[PDB]
């Protein structure tokens, strides 16, 4: 498999990500750790072995990340080292266009009424508004197989829908809470709990405020992850899921649950 699809074709990020699971042990969901040196070798491997170098990226992969021993990464530093799909990209570029977060602003933008999660026609349109922003057009193979790998590779219960963690794993993991918030995870169910204690003020609703509470809550629940010089900062980022400075519980449904709601 990975002899075949690492020095083949055009590899969009569905098969990227059979490539991807065939090392991505833990299933974190990143390439952890030694499973990126085992990548690594076997991408080295697909490389010499197929008889195609290691191009200056793959070869710096290995050169800069085959000793990136207790790293991690997303599908998006993979995703042009493994020459996944570069004009499709650039809506994966749109994930770094600025944040790792602010995006995420512009994710829920087309959503029905804000849901917390794109649904299927309206996934089906989330590439048609960054099909108009691309300043390209993000041809059929691109905004298809795209749209596809978002929707399935992090369906939460395979309702043919999006949550962020597939576009948050093709997010950049920088100032992104993603990653953290994977492992922050308190469970759908006394995230359903914090929320109604978050939810203070009886209104059934919560305010960017509150979500600083959200994570005073968080941070000194889970520190190994959420620090308190980036608290106000975790306010910033789930604030941009929410709507109007004002949360509604269904959008903040997917950082804290677990990757599912």
């Amino acid at each position: 498999m990975a002899e075949s699809h690492l020095q083949s074709s055009l590899i969009t990020a569905s098969q990227f990500f059979e490539i991807w699971l065939h090392f991505d042990a833990d299933g974190s969901g990143y390439l952890e750790g030694k499973e990126l040196q085992n990548l690594i070798q076997e991408l080295l491997q697909a490389r010499k072995k197929a008889g195609l170098e290691l191009s200056p990226e793959m070869k710096t992969f290995v050169d800069q990340y085959g000793q990136r021993d207790d790293g991690k990464i997303g599908i998006v530093e993979l995703a042009h080292v493994l020459p996944t799909e570069e004009n499709f990209l650039l809506l994966f570029r749109c994930q770094q266009l600025k944040s790792c977060e602010e995006f995420m602003k512009t994710w829920r933008k087309y959503d029905t009424d804000h849901s917390g999660f794109i649904e299927t026609e309206e996934l089906k349109n989330f590439l048609k508004d960054l099909l108009e922003k691309a300043n390209k057009t993000v041809d059929d193979t691109k905004l298809a197989e795209y749209t596809d790998l978002m929707l399935k590779l992090f369906d939460s219960n395979n309702d043919g829908k999006l949550e962020l963690t597939e576009m948050a794993r093709l997010l950049p993991v920088q100032e992104n809470f993603l990653l953290k918030f994977q492992g922050i995870k308190m469970c759908g169910k006394e995230f359903n709990k914090a929320f109604e204690l978050y939810d203070q003020d009886g209104n059934g609703y919560i305010d960017e405020n509150e979500l600083d509470a959200l994570l005073k809550d968080l941070c000194e629940k889970n520190k190994q992850e959420l620090d308190i010089n980036n608290i106000s900062t975790y306010k910033k980022n789930i604030m941009a899921l929410s709507d109007g400075g004002k949360l509604y519980r269904t959008d903040l449904a997917l950082i804290l649950s677990a990757g599912d709601n």
